[PDB]
């Protein structure tokens, strides 16, 4: 056979360049071929998927170049390994980094489409509960972006988070079926399917250890392409799927879901640890088979070179056995010695924590470890064991800090600090928020800043200007671009530029325009998809993101209850026009968020059916909040919601989402709040409330909810109320718990910011009066913006921690 | 928006014209978008995807060109119910009956691929467990052919009939993941999921009957399209499945798969029932979806002219809940009297039944019934009453009739005889075989047939002569078609012409080499993929079908060992060489059968390895034996052995693929084998045995296997071989139950049929010594097979039963 011949087979001149006519042809062949519909019995969902496929073409062609161009290259690659994807819609985003978003547009017109119906048809990836996994999204945007080799491994839950509906203002959860319809983005892989391991014993053989008599889950890839910002570059994102190996009849092949369901449904717990079997099985998982292909991947063009081609980014602990996983192989498979082994892992991972909250952090218990994963847990207290000496040799006789810094944690309950191995098996530990990455130094992980300084480093947080900016607010990218051009979208500090307009009149006309239009759009979507009537000329006071004490969402409900309480006592007084917004989803255990969300409805009921508060004030709550539930929220928003209790929002990305669409922000001086401030100026923001050295002496000398009840009348009447059942009438004593929380039990200090809080809206109030002045702050915040592009994240985490050169170079076309 | 811009959207000149420099086009666009594959990753198996879109591609024009044209013209549609459909592999088939074999093969060549490596590639679709599932297969493809409007029904099992593994001689059975790798024929419709229901219960309103609280499971579609041979007529196959509604946590959403637990996987049981729950559940699941179905595509273009456009199948009782589940919608939801629903619904179903053996009839206890479906329990008590009231004015008096043909079966656990309820609800019931459909009349259903002998008929099975000769028999069909055209693939009766060739020596030359080709082929095969070397020049004798008592695999092992026996006596002897080829898989929890595969195996342990038979004799047991199997080792047969126990085989049809590729039949008077003999003249037959009424005989005096045991020394031999642990060594006692069963619990009376058995082998053995001789008797067989193709079955059947005329008439193609 002639291989000459097979030369043949290139993507060489394949879909067409990329002008209307070709693009309606191939949107036909796609609804024929391979839809299997006509224009008779097609549905607007068909349409849909028609378009999708059009798009993916030239998507596919792009990957199966740049995949090409890295074998010969052979880059450094860097593996960002995450339980969590928060990647929300693809076509659009497709269309726009790909430049096809016209072409489409013109193409669907000419065949009597409307493209704007069809992509609200498009199901989000929901396979992240919130800020952890959107950021992992907004990261390979980025690296993608900036020319970086880089892949995404996760898992393929069958059902990401789920959907939330309200029922009698309660929260209901229904599942996430969101592959129902199919997933024209991934490309399943069974060809490259791997062994995991779990069970099994441990047998030691004259020439090492042995894990033996193990059961076997098959895990198969699926792989999504993620585009750069019009550089043709397509990077990959694997997603491992559960497979039970083929080796009563009838019963041994039901019971083959039993290892299938590794990946079948998305912990819905965002910030808070839950020791349960099946999690940790998720956990090795991802790791097991993510390594074996980093490893395949590393012989195909010894292990001395293993840190200079490859990079393993571990997002929060949840990907932590990755490091006595790698060991094991090293060790028991390739046979090297202990000590090498070591030298490579630690050169290889790197570590991002993200919360510092104690019930976030995973500790598991050894009896779990022992029987599901027996030789790690050999090897990790091996590592203890070396990791000890050490620190016994820096700080001889400091017992107490042996103690404190040992991966295992005795007590009862014997448990490995998942935090503690990460450190250890780390080149780089890194924080994501200057403040995050300070109190982790001085605080948590104190004793290992001691050990070693040169570990600890600062990651700041990011958002991705094309989805966070191009994409959901097109009309703010027009005017702005009208302006300094586009090249701001790969290269945000550009914003800057724009502080030249502040007193230009044109922009601060055109500013406020984009922002009316959005609400005016919102509203509408409102009224249409959830029947409701909010004034669109009131101030949008929005505050959205997942359920949690530790976030605040209390705080802001006091907040509308004292502006009630206020209408009502003098009702021919002027105010200015609020329509609070609040949304977000809570873990279907935590019982608190499930009654925070009640209230906030309770309220809404009252509030909104008021006649002598009319139009003044309007409490809604978005149901179902996610990542195209933001796109469309966002760029509405004229104030953003930012206050959790100084010291417990690591760093925040909604916040800057915000920022980069025109909204002002009232915060504490938490996370990235700290340096959003820093960059617009503290004049530009909204700050209040307790710093964390506030609260550190509060603490000291101990919270007393009841001084404050006791100093504050407005809060005292708020308290009765909820208490006497005011917003409860058929059961007066629902809120029960909330209260008696507030009062006794708030780690929180809701109380504490309370005073503070309401004057500081008060001069939100003021400044909104003012429609010039409004908009010229505004102009600021957005100006200054420009540092919380992750492309400035990710071009720090290259440089610093992975040892890679972004570029911003455009590969070539496939033809 | 213009409609009249939507008429682009067309199918009008999409796929190019079938010429090689298209589809190489296409073949590469395939490999590349649709695979995201290059020349330099690419597998066998990536060619062999490329090549079926680009064949499904012309499939796709033409399937929605069919239907658009049912649309329009709007026939009375035929509605095949079935379990099972055994399709096997589907490239090789679409590409004949497209026309587009040759241009793949060149547009294969030039980019330097083997289009032959890459068929066998594809997974056999094994949705079924033999004859009954591919008679349904056989029928669905001449439908097509015969241009009726009919669709196949069925169950889309996630796991088929199992692979068969021999350890230690031994079967194994291992789950067959055949999705593996996709389906590229199947075209999932979400869009189109209807509910069942299950359990509940029923509550009597004022105007009428409402089952209630009853738990809900999805069924979607899927759809494969099945083309005609070259009349460019493109049916549809419709396959449910099971998913679970939408509406701990984890744990609720891991228990989703409970419910689609129903479409896992295909009961491996031929001939038999089990009364299992989740079976049950397999039954109404795809019968309640597929009336629904019917109803609605009935609707779209009142129940009076139901008939006149609606014609239901059921292949055997399996569907047969739809008697009443038909009477419920009409009745309960339609709300029209019970007496014009029974009417409807009697002239829309027909049924067939396909076994008399008693433990292959469906009788349900009515507890299972009563728990699942209540409703259904209820009606089939009215239908009784109302049938019984019937019999009793047609035989006044006659208590004991009225016993005999209720559909409540009385007795510790009263019972459902479900063929009793398809005779009563039915227009039509049907045996498959001449000699079945008068044992029906005559004992079974004899009361049935004395109050309506009208209902009554015959419909002698067939096989599709595109798979079962053009395509497993290409050489046999090309020397064929040199002589008489190509016009017998669609008209069968024309191979009757060959008749003038019996004495022409370049024919008689022509079909020999054929033969011997096809040996040699398929000896090469089992070098290749299972090491043995089998003699290509001797007679190769084969036995091919499920393992099952009364079809007597066991006669057959007791004249190979006869056989055996005779040359180690004589050794120096010379006899016709003899490969015997044995296949076949047995039901998991059928004891005798998996003993009576180790009886073979260890039958070929011995004969195979004594150096004094040398070359003479070979046992093989061929594993795994499938459709794609039987398209290998069919062609290539010299005998083929239908040795069922004379009235127990209702028809069979392996017999007719044997007949159709040239191999000579030695059987028993049973079945379709009758009618073939007299095809054929029953001097160009190998008969022997009893015939029905020398059974009938010998069971009213009794019968006594010792008589045979004490009057045939042979026979004692062979016995006396067998308990003395001759074949089991190690394991003397190991075949103690086969004795102990052929002596004193033997139904199908092996022993009686010993001698006549060999005798006749003996003449077969005669015959071959003579090449010319044997090859025009096989000339006379293959004449006069053309009234066992499909095509006869179908047109029978949709003129006699649906009220439906077949047609050749050729549709357009898409262009
Ligand atoms: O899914 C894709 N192609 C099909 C091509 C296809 C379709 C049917 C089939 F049977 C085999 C292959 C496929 O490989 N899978 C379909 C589902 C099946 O279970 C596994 C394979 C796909 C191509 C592609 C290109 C890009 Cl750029 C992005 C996502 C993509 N997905
Ligand atoms: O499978 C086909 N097309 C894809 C086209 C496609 C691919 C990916 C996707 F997300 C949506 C649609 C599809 O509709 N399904 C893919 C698997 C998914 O789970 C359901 C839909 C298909 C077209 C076709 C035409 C013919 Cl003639 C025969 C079989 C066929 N199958
Ligand atoms: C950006 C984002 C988050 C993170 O928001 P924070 O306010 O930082 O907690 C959560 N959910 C969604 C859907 C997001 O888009
Ligand atoms: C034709 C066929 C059958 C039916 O064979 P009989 O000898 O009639 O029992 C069974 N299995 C397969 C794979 C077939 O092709
Ligand atoms: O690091 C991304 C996100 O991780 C977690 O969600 C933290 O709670 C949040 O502060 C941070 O912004
Ligand atoms: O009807 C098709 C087939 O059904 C069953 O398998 C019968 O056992 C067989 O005799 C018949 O040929």
């Amino acid at each position: 056979s002639d291989q000459e011949k097979r030369k043949q087979i290139s993507v060489r001149g394949l879909a067409g360049v990329e002008n209307v006519t070709e693009l309606k042809k191939n949107f036909n062949r796609h609804l024929h071929f391979t839809l299997v519909k006509d224009r008779n019995v097609a549905t607007p969902r068909d349409y849909y998927f028609a378009l999708a496929h059009t798009v993916r073409d030239h998507l596919v062609g792009r990957w199966i170049r740049t995949q090409q161009h890295y074998y010969e290259k052979d880059p450094k690659r860097i593996y960002y390994l995450s339980l969590e994807f928060y990647m929300g819609r693809t076509l659009q985003n497709t269309m726009v980094n790909l430049a096809l978003e016209n072409a489409c547009d013109e193409a669907t017109y000419q065949l009597g489409l409307d493209m704007e119906e069809l992509e609200e048809i498009e199901e989000d990836a929901g396979l992240g509960n919130g800020g952890l996994g959107r950021l992992a999204a907004c990261f390979l945007d980025s690296m993608a972006t900036l020319g970086l080799a880089a892949y995404g491994y996760g898992i393929r839950y069958e059902f990401g988070i789920f959907n939330q509906k309200i029922c009698g203002g309660w929260q209901m959860e229904e599942a996430d079926d969101w592959l129902r319809y199919g997933n024209p983005w991934e490309k399943a892989r069974p060809e490259f399917t791997l062994p995991v391991h779990f069970y099994g014993r441990v047998e030691h053989t004259s020439q090492g250890a042995k894990w033996v008599d193990t059961q076997v889950v098959l895990a198969m890839p699926y792989d999504t392409p993620v585009p750069g910002y019009r550089n043709n570059v397509v990077n990959t994102m694997r997603l491992w799927s559960a497979k039970a190996p083929n080796d009563g009849y009838i019963q041994a092949v039901l019971d083959r879901n039993l290892a299938e369901n590794i990946s079948r449904v998305l912990y819905p717990n965002d910030n808070f640890f839950e020791g349960k079997e099946l999690r940790l099985k998720q956990e090795y998982f991802v790791v097991a088979a993510t390594l074996q292909d980093i490893i395949r991947r590393f012989k195909s063009s010894n292990f001395d070179a293993f840190p200079d081609k490859v990079a393993i980014q571990l997002n929060d602990t949840h990907p932590s056995l990755a490091i006595p996983e790698l060991m094991r192989v090293l060790v028991d498979l390739e046979r090297l010695d202990w000590d090498k082994a070591w030298e490579v892992t630690v050169k290889t991972c790197a570590y991002t924590n993200h919360t510092v909250l104690p019930e976030a952090l995973e500790r598991w218990p050894v009896h779990l470890l022992e029987t599901l994963l027996p030789r790690h847990l050999q090897i990790i207290y091996e590592i203890n064991q070396r990791f000890l000496n050490r620190v016994a040799a820096a700080f001889p006789g400091d017992v107490d800090r042996l103690r404190r810094m040992s991966l295992v944690e005795e007590g009862a309950v014997k448990r490995i600090n998942m935090a503690h191995l990460c450190i250890a098996g780390s080149h780089a530990v890194n924080g994501v928020a200057r403040i995050h990455s300070e109190i982790l130094k001085k605080t948590i992980f104190k004793d290992f800043y001691e050990l070693e300084p040169h570990k600890f480093q600062n990651k700041t947080n990011g958002i991705t200007p094309r989805r966070w900016l191009v994409l959901c607010n097109p009309g703010l990218a027009e005017i702005i671009a009208e302006r300094i051009g586009e090249e701001y979208i790969s290269d945000l500090d550009q914003l800057r530029k724009l502080l030249s307009y502040v007193d230009d009149e044109a922009f601060i006309r055109d500013v406020a325009k984009v922002k009316q239009e959005n609400k005016l759009k919102f509203a509408a979507y409102l009224e249409r998809e959830y029947k409701v009537h909010i004034n669109p000329n009131s101030l949008f006071d929005v505050q959205v993101k997942r359920i949690h004490e530790y976030k605040r969402q209390l705080l802001n409900c006091l907040h509308v209850i004292t502006l009630y309480n206020r209408i009502k006592k003098e009702p021919n007084k002027f105010v200015v026009p609020r329509t609070v917004m609040i949304g977000g989803k809570a873990a279907p255990g935590y019982h608190m968020a499930k009654m925070i969300i009640k209230l906030i409805t309770a309220i809404g009921d009252v509030v909104n059916h008021d006649p002598v508060v009319g139009d003044r004030l309007r409490v809604i709550f978005l149901e179902n909040y996610r990542v195209s539930l933001a796109e469309k929220v966002i760029p509405a928003a004229d104030l953003s919601e930012q206050i959790s209790t100084a010291g417990t929002e690591a760093s925040g990305t909604g916040n800057m989402k915000f920022m980069l669409n025109g909204a002002l922000t009232i915060g504490t001086m938490d996370g990235a709040n700290v340096e959003m401030a820093e960059e617009a100026g503290e004049e530009n923001f909204f700050i209040f409330g307790m710093r964390v050295e506030d609260v550190d002496r509060l603490d000291q000398r101990g919270y007393n909810a009841q001084e404050y009840y006791d100093r504050i009348p407005e809060l005292r009447q708020i308290i009765e109320q909820l208490s006497s059942g005011f917003f409860s009438p058929k059961q007066p004593d629902l809120f029960k718990d909330i209260v008696n929380m507030l009062m006794h039990h708030d780690r929180f200090k809701v109380f504490a910011d309370y005073e503070e809080y309401v004057k500081c809206q008060e001069r939100v109030s003021a400044l909104y009066k003012n429609p010039r002045e409004w908009t010229r702050m505004v102009i600021r915040n957005i100006a200054t913006s420009g540092k919380f592009s992750s492309d400035r994240t990710i071009a720090q985490y290259a440089r610093e921690i992975w040892g890679v050169e972004p570029s911003r170079q455009r590969l070539p076309a496939p033809d």
